[PDB]
Formats: C-alpha cells, sequence, structure tokens
C-alpha cells in the first residue's frame, strides 16, 4: 500500500539515521520498506516525534527508549526500574521522564486522537505509563490531561507534523497515507 514516490519522499524528508532505524524495524517483521511505503513513513514519523519530544525539556530530562535494540532498550528500562522502583512495564515504552518519574508511550495518528488514545491504553495496558497522542491536524491528548512539555515545544512538534501533511499533499501522497492507518 503506497508508491515509490512515497519512498522517495521518505528519503528526502527524514534524517538518514531515522530512515535506517525504520528500515530495520520493518525488516524485523519481514516487511519491505520499498513496498509497504506508507508504514515506512508512519514509522519514520513516530521516531522523529520521539526524538523531538526528548530534546524539548531540560538536558537529559528524558531517557530515549525507542530506536534502541531490544537488549539496550530493556537494559535502560530495567535499570530505571531498579533506581526508582516504578512498576516495570510489560511492553517497551518510548521515553522515561526523570522529572515526573514515569514512562511515556507516544502515539501518532492520522485518524481522530481519542480513538488512538484508547487502543494504546488497551494494548500497552498501561499501569502507570503516561500516554500522549499527536495528530497531523494539530490535535493532541495526554493522560490525566498532563502534557508534560511547554507549549512552545509541543507546538514545535505539531507544526512539524502539519508541515509533513502538506508536503505529502502537494505530492499527492496524503490520502493513501491517511487511508492506510491500521
Ligand atoms: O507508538 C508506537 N508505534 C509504533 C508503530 C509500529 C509499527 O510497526 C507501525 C506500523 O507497522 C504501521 C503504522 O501505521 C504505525 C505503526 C506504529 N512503534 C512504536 C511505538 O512507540
Ligand atoms: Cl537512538
Ligand atoms: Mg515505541
Ligand atoms: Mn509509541
Amino acid at each position: 500500500s503506497g508508491s515509490g514516490s512515497m519512498e522517495d519522499f521518505v528519503r528526502q524528508c527524514f534524517n538518514p539515521m531515522i530512515v535506517e532505524l525504520a528500515e530495520k524495524a520493518m525488516k524485523e517483521y519481514g516487511e519491505d520498506p520499498k513496498i509497504e511505503t506508507n508504514k515506512f513513513a508512519a514509522i519514520c514519523t513516530h521516531l522523529e516525534v520521539c526524538f523531538m519530544y526528548s530534546d524539548g525539556g531540560s538536558k537529559h530530562r528524558f531517557e530515549i527508549i525507542e530506536g534502541r535494540d531490544r537488549i539496550m532498550a530493556w537494559t535502560v528500562v530495567n535499570s530505571i526500574c531498579n533506581t526508582t522502583g516504578v512498576e516495570k512495564p510489560k511492553f517497551l515504552p518510548d521515553l522515561y521522564d526523570y522529572k515526573e518519574n514515569r514512562f511515556i508511550e507516544i502515539g501518532v495518528t492520522r485518524r481522530e486522537v481519542h480513538i488512538y488514545y484508547l487502543e494504546k491504553a488497551n494494548k500497552i495496558k498501561s499501569e502507570k505509563t503516561h500516554i500522549h497522542i499527536f495528530s497531523f491536524t494539530g490535535e493532541e491528548m495526554a493522560t490525566k490531561a498532563d502534557y508534560t512539555l511547554d507549549e512552545e515545544s509541543r507546538a514545535r512538534i505539531k507544526t512539524r507534523l502539519f508541515t509533513i501533511r502538506q508536503e505529502m499533499a502537494s505530492r499527492s501522497l496524503w490520502d493513501s497515507f491517511r487511508q492506510s492507518e491500521r
């Protein structure tokens, strides 16, 4: 589901490190990036947001968990849980917030945000894990309506997501993409 024009877009739009991390994530499930090109973009976007979110508070307020191999990912997680004694999650989250001492799952959606907020809450079966959704239309939604970052930072993120929708639109990739969301 998608085009080599979408493939080309991904390679032009996203930082090479992000591109390679997504190619690796997909291949680990037997998916081919130059075929399932809508997932390629989807995975790339979720990564970029995660990295943007981490560089949004103070220095080293967040530990990044997404983008890491499973062993290092669980190394970080297991260590944080030892140093802080917070309930160890059953699935790998995306960040840890040292300041509010909780994990964060981050969602990015091309549908309505309330819908994606539940599927996460149900899959993550989040005990103490904080959830935070974003859309490409400027919608956001967080646990107990706690948005963690300041607005200048949250807006830096929403504006980037908007930016991507548009560039996709000009290239006529957006509906396929909006359509293909499982
Ligand atoms: O929140 C997260 N989401 C994802 C994730 C993984 C996928 O494999 C996806 C896919 O194949 C299609 C799709 O439309 C969206 C996808 C999102 N990975 C890590 C997270 O923290
Ligand atoms: Cl990384
Ligand atoms: Mg993740
Ligand atoms: Mn996530």
